[PDB]
């Protein structure tokens, strides 16, 4: 192992996702909320979202996290797979994280204008979100969530 592998593990160790929610960006209405740390790697998490989320033009996510470790450029890469095929890739930057801080991170997730959504009934249980946590180019964790539309 290198210093960077050790550092990634230290960050993971100090990290906790405390709560999260999703809102319709246009109306502000709450679609989903949870307190399960979906960032925990090595386990396939599940989440149930209302099927009307697929009609939204944009979704606002609020994500609350704690970190014992300082981070220079905290960021996420998320890949949206349907039956193993990547259909969307999202990138979000938080930036600098104070050691032993708790932070609320708001992001906007926008519908790709190129594409049209398959129906909820087709998508449900066949969508995996793969999320990669980075400090800059240091990969901290990789986690998966399987989505159901209800
Ligand atoms: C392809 N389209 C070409 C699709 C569409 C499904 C993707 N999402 C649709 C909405 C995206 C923005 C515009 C409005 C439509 S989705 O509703 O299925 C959706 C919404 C939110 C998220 S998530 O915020 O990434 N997230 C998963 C998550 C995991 C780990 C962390 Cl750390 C944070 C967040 C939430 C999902 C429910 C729990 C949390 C993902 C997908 C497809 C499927 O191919």
């Amino acid at each position: 192992m290198s210093a960077k592998d050790e550092r990634a593990r230290e960050i993971l160790r100090g990290f906790k996702l405390n709560w999260m929610n999703l809102r319709d960006a246009e109306t502000g209405k709450i679609l989903w909320q949870g307190t399960e740390d979906l960032s925990v790697p090595g386990v396939e998490h599940e989440a149930r979202v209302p099927k009307k989320i697929l009609k939204c033009k944009a979704v606002s996510r609020e994500l609350n996290f704690s970190s014992t470790e300082q981070m220079e450029k905290f960021r996420l890469e998320q890949k949206v797979y349907f039956k193993g095929q990547c259909l969307e890739e999202w990138f979000f930057e938080f930036g600098f994280v104070i050691p032993n801080s708790t932070n609320t991170w708001q992001s906007l997730i926008e519908a790709a204008p190129e594409s049209q959504m398959m129906p909820a009934s087709v998508l449900t249980g066949n969508v995996i979100i793969e999320t990669k946590f980075f400090d800059d180019d240091l990969l901290v964790s990789t986690s998966r969530v399987r989505l159901f539309y209800v």
